């Protein structure tokens, strides 16, 4: 009886597992808008992917994760709220069962199709397990993607998604060049945070883009296609696999932009 998104094993039971489900630090959350204090202090992203190099796609039964190779400093985060250099090693999204919701984070309560996760870890704790032990360990670039026009640089991840239907299955996936999911403004709000999905490792600098990613409707349904089940199991759609917005508690969303 693991962890997952339903009825049984959903977000509201999580807590029995993961205690820190409760913490104070809790992620995602509602961005309010009005509320974020804009930080003259800031600096822009530094998003340096031009050395990316991917491995593999992996459906690990919550998600489809597409790993890269983080043996060298290559894919670096830096700049923005964060002290040091942080290194690309995964990302993932989360998506609904319909176009009107799938966002982890919200914005003034609004839920996107789905949302991006770029994961990074800050190379002063030499590994990414290190890493997620400290406060600052991890550092997740979050992008909203909302039904519109095509994301061309999406569509390799889409059509990989047939060979890893269900949990477990891996394929190799080489040269996937992540700056064609980038937006064209990097314009951001950050908060201190953590894994949406447990172990909720209150680890996490948060780094939300304000500008959504446009898709199409193919490319998320597409995702909606995936099985959470393993080959031979019974068939359990992978959709909906978000975490609601968490309290807020005794932190601050800060903006990089007027
Ligand atoms: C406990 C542990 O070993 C950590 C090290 C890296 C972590 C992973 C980093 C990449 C993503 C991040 C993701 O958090 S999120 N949704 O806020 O981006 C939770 C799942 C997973 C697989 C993480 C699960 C816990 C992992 C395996
Ligand atoms: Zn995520």
């Amino acid at each position: 009886h693991h962890w997952g998104y339903g009825k049984h094993n959903g977000p509201e039971h999580w807590h029995k597992d993961f205690p820190i489900a409760k913490g104070e630090r809790q992620s995602p959350v509602d961005i309010d808008t009005h509320t974020a204090k804009y930080d003259p202090s800031l600096k822009p992203l530094s998003v340096s992917y031009d050395q990316a190099t991917s491995l593999r796609i992996l459906n690990n039964g919550h998600a489809f994760n597409v790993e890269f190779d983080d043996s060298q400093d290559k894919a670096v985060l830096k700049g923005g709220p964060l002290d040091g250099t942080y290194r690309l090693i995964q990302f993932h999204f989360h998506w609904g069962s319909l176009d009107g919701q799938g966002s982890e984070h919200t914005v003034d309560k609004k839920k996107y199709a789905a949302e991006l996760h770029l994961v990074h870890w800050n190379t002063k704790y030499g590994d990414f397990g290190k890493a997620v032990q400290q406060p600052d360990g991890l550092a997740v670039l979050g992008i909203f993607l909302k039904v519109g026009s095509a994301k061309p640089g999406l569509q390799k991840v889409v059509d990989v998604l047939d060979s890893i239907k269900t949990k477990g299955k891996s394929a190799d996936f080489t040269n996937f060049d992540p700056r064609g999911l980038l937006p064209e403004s990097l314009d951001y709000w950050t908060y201190p945070g953590s894994l949406t999905t447990p172990p909720l490792l209150e680890c996490v600098t948060w780094i939300v883009l304000k500008e959504p990613i446009s898709v199409s409707s193919e490319q998320v349904l597409k995702f909606r296609k995936l099985n959470f089940n393993g080959e031979g199991e019974p068939e359990e759609l992978m959709v909906d696999n978000w975490r609601p917005a968490q309290p807020l508690k005794n932190r601050q969303i800060k903006a990089s932009f007027k």
